[PDB]
């Protein structure tokens, strides 16, 4: 009797759920064949509005690239099943030279920022962040990956081409904002002098610097390095002290606090003949945030990547309220269980013989 | 039946104790009336090996002041009954045209990245840093003051003296630091911040402390922003080993004496925190309660103003029933109290932790 079940769900009405073309109730409207089984999710809830998802798009891949989404959101209780759409698989790195490892673990970075403080925030949502410049240099498109047909093009941050070396922009409208410093880091490959790049982010209001330089690091292949940084409202100079300047174009704007309220996370993957990554399961640490995996490849049944019976299973618990969420999985009732919840959110049951 | 109790307690024995006099039961030496109504803690877990505590300490003073103790610890379970021997109080402040408020500031800043990080990791503990440097200017003490008799001399972080004496040039504005022998350390980013006295004009400082390995930066220059008084703002960082360089770009130069050194990494475990504080003839703060949040840190206090039997700062009956707890353990750790059994109670265990009770009916 209830044991945990390896479902997302939430206690109450108040969740919403980001994902990917997996929850996304429009994209039957640009499929020739027009029914609901590339859902993982029950399209009961296409009218629920809970949900922001956009098929072919994840919130890494709406942060940083012009095929942009705008993922907007408020709940209590958040659960994300989206990531798969930026993986090895889609190969991406700035240039020839590059090296996917790195976006790897830019995703992870990312994910993991997010995650920690949708715990804290009922509200997500993308805005723009534009700058002011005394130069004549322009935005450029420096990093750029063609591959499986599509051409990617970031635009996050901006890379002002050369020369002025600051820029300011103000964060406001939000209570945090998580926006990307970035360095280009590694050797050119035919000279294998290792690059040099500076990027500073400077608060004029509290005198607060957060900085990134280049290093000599071996790490071959050269590629953009970000870590992601939360904000304060405020105004803001970006410094790349006579190197190439970026800039944040975009952030997440977090508002709406909340006592925490940890996150659940759904393994967003391709079937086995496509490369997965493991970055958001990295990300989603206790007691933060809950990961939910099935034990079998994801075999869809509209395509071999849309429409599998486990990941449906797991997202069927968003047609009920639970008691509890844990590590372990979702419990339905709050009075008893077999098992001892672990780092539980809920009203959640006992393990003990009742006497 | 199994209402949670207003204690600090343990799951099982593996935890850890952080304290000041209230829990020091080598004080007694140093006492003319020799017995230990003067603690908070029942004398029988003197002999646990349990407890890192220290009369007339505290974390925050040791990390920042010479007056120094080397608070050490290992547990799963980690409980601080300290803070007080750092209060309004005290009346700190690093001149005279200083200002209290900013260091009351500055201890809520660490113990938040106290208490966040002994959350995450199962031992504590003090060390040195120590720096090279190519320049001949020294170490200055240019935070200290004078109150209750007792002189306060502040030595983390240490600032290095311009020597006025000679040419502006041979002030090296650098110093290279080692972080080694810890998972994580916490260190003290500071700079001096407001007006002169008797001057409209604002102090000019800048500290950036730079990981050669990593590449990543992280720094603090003044501001022109209204405050009161001129006085030393830090805040606390939770650095990783690696090699440092401290930057201060041709202003005064600080860099870290001390950190606290993090080990030995656990699954998530809240801290339990127990309000430090004065007999109310004396002021307190609040600090450490703004500092233990949810989820990582439970915090505990009475219902009354502390009334000691010892004295009236030592020996307080509140007190001492909640470090009761402390000899016996209990099944699940919440927000409003330990519950002592894991099977039924009439109130459901707030952001718990253990094996807790259900406060549903059972059919
Ligand atoms: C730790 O302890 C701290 C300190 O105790 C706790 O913080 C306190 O939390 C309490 C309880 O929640 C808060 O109470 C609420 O206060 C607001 C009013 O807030 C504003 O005014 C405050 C008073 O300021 C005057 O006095 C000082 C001089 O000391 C001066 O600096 C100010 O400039 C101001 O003086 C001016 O106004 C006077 C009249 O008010 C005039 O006479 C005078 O001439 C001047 O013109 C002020 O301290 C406070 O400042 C805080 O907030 C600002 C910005 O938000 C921030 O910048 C500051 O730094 C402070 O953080 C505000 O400006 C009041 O409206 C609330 O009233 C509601 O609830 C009460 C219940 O008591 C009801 O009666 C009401 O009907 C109503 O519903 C409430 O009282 C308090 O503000 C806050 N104090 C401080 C210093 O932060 C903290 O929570 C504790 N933390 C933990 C974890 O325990
Ligand atoms: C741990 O628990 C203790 C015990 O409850 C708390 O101690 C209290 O501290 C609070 C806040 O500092 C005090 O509240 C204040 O009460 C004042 C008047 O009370 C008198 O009577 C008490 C007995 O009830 C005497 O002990 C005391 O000496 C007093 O003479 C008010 O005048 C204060 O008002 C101020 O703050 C409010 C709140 O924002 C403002 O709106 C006002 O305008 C004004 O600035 C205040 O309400 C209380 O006196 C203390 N109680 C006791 C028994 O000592 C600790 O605060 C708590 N620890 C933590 C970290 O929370
Ligand atoms: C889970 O519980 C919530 C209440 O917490 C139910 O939410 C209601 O859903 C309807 C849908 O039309 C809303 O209009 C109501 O306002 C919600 N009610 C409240 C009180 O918030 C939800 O229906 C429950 N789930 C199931 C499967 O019964
Ligand atoms: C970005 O902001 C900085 C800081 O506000 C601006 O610098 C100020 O500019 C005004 C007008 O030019 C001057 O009067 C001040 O001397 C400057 N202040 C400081 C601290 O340098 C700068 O102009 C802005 N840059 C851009 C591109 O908008
Ligand atoms: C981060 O990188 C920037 C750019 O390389 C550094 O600034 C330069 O440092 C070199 C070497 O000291 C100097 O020759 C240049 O004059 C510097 N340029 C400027 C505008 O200052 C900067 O020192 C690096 N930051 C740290 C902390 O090392
Ligand atoms: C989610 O579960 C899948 C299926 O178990 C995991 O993929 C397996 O991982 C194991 C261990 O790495 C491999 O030996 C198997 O070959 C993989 N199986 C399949 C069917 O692909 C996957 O790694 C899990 N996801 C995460 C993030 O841990
Ligand atoms: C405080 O205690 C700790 C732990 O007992 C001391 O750390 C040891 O110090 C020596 C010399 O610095 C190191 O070589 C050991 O590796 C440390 N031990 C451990 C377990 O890490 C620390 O130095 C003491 N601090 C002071 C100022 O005396
Ligand atoms: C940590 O630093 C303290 C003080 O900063 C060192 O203690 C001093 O050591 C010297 C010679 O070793 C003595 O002459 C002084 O009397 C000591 N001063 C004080 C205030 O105690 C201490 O040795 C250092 N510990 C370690 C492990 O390096
Ligand atoms: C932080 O403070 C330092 C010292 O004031 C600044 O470094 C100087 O900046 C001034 C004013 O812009 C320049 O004239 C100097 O060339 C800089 N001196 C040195 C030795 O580098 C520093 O720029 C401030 N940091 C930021 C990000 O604003
Ligand atoms: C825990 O709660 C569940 C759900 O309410 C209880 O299950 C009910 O038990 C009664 C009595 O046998 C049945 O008539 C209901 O149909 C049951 N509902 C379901 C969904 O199974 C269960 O009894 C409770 N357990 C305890 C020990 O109190
Ligand atoms: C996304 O939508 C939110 C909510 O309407 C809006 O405030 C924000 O500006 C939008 N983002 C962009 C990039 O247009
Ligand atoms: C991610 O995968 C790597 C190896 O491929 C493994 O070492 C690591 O444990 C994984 N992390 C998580 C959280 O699954
Ligand atoms: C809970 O446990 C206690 C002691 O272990 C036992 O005496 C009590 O009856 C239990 N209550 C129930 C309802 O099982
Ligand atoms: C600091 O480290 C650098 C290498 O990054 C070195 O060249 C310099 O000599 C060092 N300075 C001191 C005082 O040790
Ligand atoms: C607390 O638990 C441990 C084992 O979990 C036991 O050794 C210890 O003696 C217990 N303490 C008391 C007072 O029962
Ligand atoms: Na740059
Ligand atoms: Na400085």
């Amino acid at each position: 009797f209830n044991e945990p079940l390896n479902v997302v769900s939430h206690l109450n009405d108040d969740w919403f759920l980001f994902g990917d073309s997996r929850s996304d109730c429009n994209h039957i409207n640009n499929l020739s064949q027009q029914n609901y089984n590339y859902m993982d999710i029950n399209p009961e809830l296409c009218k629920s509005g809970k949900i922001s998802a956009k098929a072919g798009n994840s919130l890494f891949k709406s942060f940083h690239f012009t095929d942009f989404y705008n993922y907007t959101g408020e709940g209590s209780q958040i659960i994300f099943y989206e990531g798969v759409n930026f993986t090895p698989y889609v190969g991406f790195k700035c240039l020839n030279n590059g090296d996917n490892n790195r976006w790897m673990g830019n995703k992870a970075r990312f994910y993991t920022q997010l995650y920690q403080k949708m715990a804290h925030y009922r509200s997500l949502s993308v805005i723009n962040i534009t700058y002011t410049y005394n130069g004549s240099a322009g935005p450029v498109s420096m990093c750029k990956h063609i591959a499986n047909g599509v051409t990617l093009t970031l635009n996050n941050p901006t890379f002002i081409g050369k020369y002025e070396s600051e820029a300011n922009f103000t964060l406001q409208g939000c209570d945090e904002f998580i926006v990307p410093l970035c360095v280009f880091n590694g050797q050119y490959l035919s000279s294998k002098l290792y690059y040099d790049d500076s990027q500073y982010y400077y608060n004029v209001d509290t005198g607060v610097l957060y900085g990134f330089n280049s290093t000599l690091n071996i790490t071959s292949g050269l590629d953009l390095t970000c870590i992601y940084l939360a904000l304060t409202p405020g105004n803001y100079i970006s410094i790349s002290n006579e190197l190439l300047l970026t800039v944040p174009s975009k952030a997440i704007c977090l508002r709406k606090p909340k006592a925490f309220t940890p996150v659940q996370v759904v393994d967003s993957r391709w079937h086995s003949n496509r490369q997965s990554d493991n970055m958001t399961a990295i990300a989603c640490q206790l007691p933060y945030c809950y990961f939910r995996n099935t034990t079998s490849d994801y075999n869809g049944v509209y395509d071999s990547h849309h429409g599998d019976a486990g990941f449906t299973s797991i997202l069927a618990g968003l047609m009920y309220n639970v008691s509890c969420l844990a590590q372990q999985g979702a419990f339905v009732y709050n009075n008893v269980s077999s098992s001892w919840p672990q780092y539980p959110y809920g009203h959640c049951p006992t393990a003990a013989n009742i006497v």
